[PDB]
């Protein structure tokens, strides 16, 4: 449309749709209960992202937020996506290493706090307070990354695949607070069209790339 | 009140309230942990529906949505109901057959996508896009119905009761997208008062009727 | 600020932040999976409350609701807090006694209904209907308290700690509907600044006080 960022919302919609259908077909037949869990979790992630990219593409998941005396276009649908897809991504990691339930609830709850405070930050109309919420969300993110590294006798197959996905997760997820800080939600240094491109590449990599690595590994089977 | 549909919201409120109290009393005493699960799940469903019917009856769960150049009365509280009650109904089915956790997460997540895209469709102000969301929600519904039929050594008691509830579920749930399509959320072929009657009969049947069948079966006991 | 109640939102923010960091540090090292669960649950509660107190303090979690012909300041962020923190508090109790899953789902679902109908009551613009929602929420609360007392061979260590936390829970949680009834959400007998003080003392006691009792007990270890 008239929104220059439309092309990246359209490409992200397509890519998440295609990833969803690929993983759907791929998991057809799988009978191992353990593998079944990883396919469900991992197919659901880009399915949810597909709907929220389409909602941005059609204009539904966009609102205007007054701050710095302007009307700032804020895509809130990203936070409805991430609210469900980032704990699912963490559950994939957690199941892979057989984490303790206490550790899984710490991770999902820290993740809820990360996304919910990012959403409050995104909708806050007092510009300086936006970055108070950024900082608290960043601190929740660093707790999560801490736990993925210092909280975890795996069969060597598990260990290997987990190490790769853990490194993929730390590098990609750490970029999100930087994009938000420099982008239209934060300091406004990078235009919305380039921010939207950055988040499209991260999201597709963190969902479809991550899941291609995982669903190719024998680590997901008993 | 002045809303002609008030009578059906009032009758649905009453019927869900009465079903809730019936199942509450009925489960009193039950000590079998397995049965306890089915009573909790099955009592909670019409309890939640009671609150959301009452919220429609009092006007709280109604909003106006501009589309086709008019101010369309949209009862959004139905989606807050269904968001929680339809996965609970699916958990009742899933526990009955002892489904794999992977299969249960596929079902709840597809259900979330069904209701959340129905809600976006219900609130979308570009009329043609309303039916894009309908189609995606319908596709999620057909995945769910697919899985209830082709994804599942039960004791014969389980099998029998599950087959009846599965057929009840396919027939009733399949009517919802048709009512939405022809009703005030969609093409506007059927007036809101008759739509509200249709959804009242479906909801009471899918909640209180379904639960009367289930909570009468010995299938829920170890 | 100019809101007289600011001081109690500031003190509650501080106290929940300090409790969160205390329990975070305290649980460092714990390796017992059972204890790990109680630390996760119990650290998350004041972490979530911290964010929602800060959101009230900065003005984000406050809205104006017209009722009784005025513009009533309603802090809705309390309900986003309680939606997650009160089932977590109930899970702490439930895990302590090894409750049946049926019993845990009854408790979380009744809790959802308690907070969600309190939120509808808080935002309802027809003054008399506000108290219809209060009554239904109160009835959900009495079901929960009923179950904590008449629904539950514990090692004596569990029993002892559970009895203390159960009495703490009945006394503190029972005060919330009274504060709401006499406060700005209800009859408006007590000013918002004193209501906000009452809820700060209850919340800190029900979260940080409760958790100090629990995380000091050996009951949380296998
Ligand atoms: C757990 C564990 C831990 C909990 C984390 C603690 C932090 C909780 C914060 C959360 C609070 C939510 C705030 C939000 C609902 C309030 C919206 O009001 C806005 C601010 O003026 C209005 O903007 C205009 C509109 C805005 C749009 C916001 C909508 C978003 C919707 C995302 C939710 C999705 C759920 C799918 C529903 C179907
Ligand atoms: C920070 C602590 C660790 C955590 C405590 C929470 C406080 C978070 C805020 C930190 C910082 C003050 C925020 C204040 C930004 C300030 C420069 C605003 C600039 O002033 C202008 C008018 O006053 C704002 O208009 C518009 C000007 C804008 C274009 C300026 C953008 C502001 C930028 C803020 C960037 C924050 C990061 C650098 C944090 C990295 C650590
Ligand atoms: C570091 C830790 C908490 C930092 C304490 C700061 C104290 C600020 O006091 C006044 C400074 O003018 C704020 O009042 C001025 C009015 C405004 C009030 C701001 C107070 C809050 C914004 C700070 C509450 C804690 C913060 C948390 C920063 C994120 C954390 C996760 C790193
Ligand atoms: C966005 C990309 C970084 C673009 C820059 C290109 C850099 C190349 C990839 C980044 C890094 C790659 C990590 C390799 C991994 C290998 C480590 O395996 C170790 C052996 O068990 C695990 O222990 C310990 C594991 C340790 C590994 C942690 C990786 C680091 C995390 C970097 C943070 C992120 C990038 C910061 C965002 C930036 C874009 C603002
Ligand atoms: C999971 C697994 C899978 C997730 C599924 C993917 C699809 C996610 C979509 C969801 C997004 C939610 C959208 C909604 C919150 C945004 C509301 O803004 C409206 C649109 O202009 C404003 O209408 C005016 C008001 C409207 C009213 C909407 C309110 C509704 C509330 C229902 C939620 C309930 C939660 C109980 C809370 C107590
Ligand atoms: C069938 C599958 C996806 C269908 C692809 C279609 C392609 C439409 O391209 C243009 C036709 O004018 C839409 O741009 C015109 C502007 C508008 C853009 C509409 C594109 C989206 C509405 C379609 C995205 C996928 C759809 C999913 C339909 C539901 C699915 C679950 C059956
Ligand atoms: C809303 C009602 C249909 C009103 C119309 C009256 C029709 C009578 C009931 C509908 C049907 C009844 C199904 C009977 C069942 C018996 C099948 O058991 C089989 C043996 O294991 C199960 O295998 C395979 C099971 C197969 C059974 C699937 C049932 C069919 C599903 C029909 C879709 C729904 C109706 C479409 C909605 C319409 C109202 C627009
Ligand atoms: C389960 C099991 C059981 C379910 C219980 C049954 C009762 C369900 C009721 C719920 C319905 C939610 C209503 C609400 C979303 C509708 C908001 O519209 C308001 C009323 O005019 C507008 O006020 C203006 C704004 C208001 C602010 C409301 C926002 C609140 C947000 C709290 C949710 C949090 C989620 C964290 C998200 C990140
Ligand atoms: C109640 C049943 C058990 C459950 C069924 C649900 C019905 C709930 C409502 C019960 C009660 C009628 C509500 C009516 C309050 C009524 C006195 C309102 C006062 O009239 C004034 C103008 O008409 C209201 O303006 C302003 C005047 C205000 C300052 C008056 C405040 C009203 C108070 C209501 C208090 C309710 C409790 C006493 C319930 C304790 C049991
Ligand atoms: C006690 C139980 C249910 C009580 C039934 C009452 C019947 C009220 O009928 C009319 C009285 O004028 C209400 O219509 C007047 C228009 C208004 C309609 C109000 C009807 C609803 C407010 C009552 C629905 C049930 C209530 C539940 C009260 C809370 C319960 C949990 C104790
Ligand atoms: C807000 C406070 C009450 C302020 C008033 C000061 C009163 C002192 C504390 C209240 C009470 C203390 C309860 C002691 C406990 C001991 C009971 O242990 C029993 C032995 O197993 C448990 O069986 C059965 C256990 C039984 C115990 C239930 C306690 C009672 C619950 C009281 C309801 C609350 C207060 C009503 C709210 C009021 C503030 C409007
Ligand atoms: C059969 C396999 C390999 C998958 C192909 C199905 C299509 C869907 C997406 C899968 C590919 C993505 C790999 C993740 C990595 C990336 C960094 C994603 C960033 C996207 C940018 C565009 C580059 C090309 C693509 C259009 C595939
Ligand atoms: C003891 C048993 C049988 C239950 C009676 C308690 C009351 C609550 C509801 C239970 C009855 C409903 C059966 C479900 C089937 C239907 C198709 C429901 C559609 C409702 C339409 C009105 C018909 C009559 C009723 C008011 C019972
Ligand atoms: C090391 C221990 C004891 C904890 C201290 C860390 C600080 C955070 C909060 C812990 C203290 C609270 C106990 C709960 C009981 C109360 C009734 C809370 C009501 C608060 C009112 C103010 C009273 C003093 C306080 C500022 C500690
Ligand atoms: C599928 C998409 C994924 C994996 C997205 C991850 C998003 C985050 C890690 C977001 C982090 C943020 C912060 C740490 C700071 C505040 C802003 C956020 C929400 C962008
Ligand atoms: C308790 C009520 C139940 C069982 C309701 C079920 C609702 C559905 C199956 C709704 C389905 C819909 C679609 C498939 C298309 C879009 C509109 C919906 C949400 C009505
Ligand atoms: C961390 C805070 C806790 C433990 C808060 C508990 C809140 C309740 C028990 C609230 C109860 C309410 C009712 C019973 C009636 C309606 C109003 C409420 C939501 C305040």
């Amino acid at each position: 449309t008239g929104r220059p960022e439309w092309i990246w919302l359209a490409l992200g919609t397509a890519l998440m749709g295609l990833g969803t259908l690929y993983f759907l077909v791929k998991g057809m037949g799988v009978s191992d209960p353990d593998a079944k869990k990883f396919y469900a979790i991992t197919t659901l992630v880009p399915a949810i992202a597909f709907t929220m990219y389409l909602s941005m593409l059609l204009g539904y998941g966009l609102t205007m937020v007054p701050f710095g005396g302007e009307q700032n276009p804020i895509y809130w649908a990203r936070y409805a996506d991430w609210l469900f897809t980032t704990p699912l991504l963490l559950l994939d990691l957690a199941l892979l290493v057989d984490a303790d339930q206490g550790t899984i609830l710490a991770l999902v709850g820290a993740d809820g706090i990360m996304i919910g405070t990012g959403l409050v930050g995104a909708l806050t109309k007092v510009y300086s307070y936006r970055f108070v919420w950024w900082a608290i969300s960043t601190a929740a993110m660093l707790y999560i990354l801490y736990v993925l590294f210092f909280g975890f006798s795996m069969r060597p197959e598990v260990a290997s695949t987990f190490k790769v996905l853990r490194n993929v997760t730390v590098v990609l997820w750490s970029a999100y607070p930087v994009v938000w800080l420099i982008g239209s939600e934060g300091a406004g240094i990078v235009p919305l069209n380039i921010e939207t491109l950055l988040f499209m590449v991260l999201d597709v990599s963190a969902k479809v790339g991550f899941g291609l690595i995982l669903l190719r590994s024998r680590a997901i089977f008993g």
